[PDB]
C-alpha cells in the first residue's frame, strides 16, 4: 500500500540504473553505482 509510487517499488532503490551494463537491476550510491547483486560479486571473487 504506496502513497504515490510513480516508478518502480522499493526502499532505497535508487534512481540511476545499476553501474553494469549487462545489469537490469537498479543501482545505489553507497554500492558505489554497482547493485545489490553485483555489489556483492565485487568484492568476491570471480572466474570465466
Ligand atoms: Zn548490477
Amino acid at each position: 500500500g504506496s502513497s504515490g509510487s510513480s516508478g518502480t517499488p522499493g526502499d532505497r532503490t535508487g534512481t540511476s540504473k545499476c553501474r553494469k551494463a549487462g545489469c537490469v537491476y537498479f543501482g545505489t550510491p553507497e554500492n558505489k553505482g554497482f547493485c545489490t547483486l553485483c555489489f556483492i560479486e565485487y568484492s568476491g571473487p570471480s572466474s570465466g
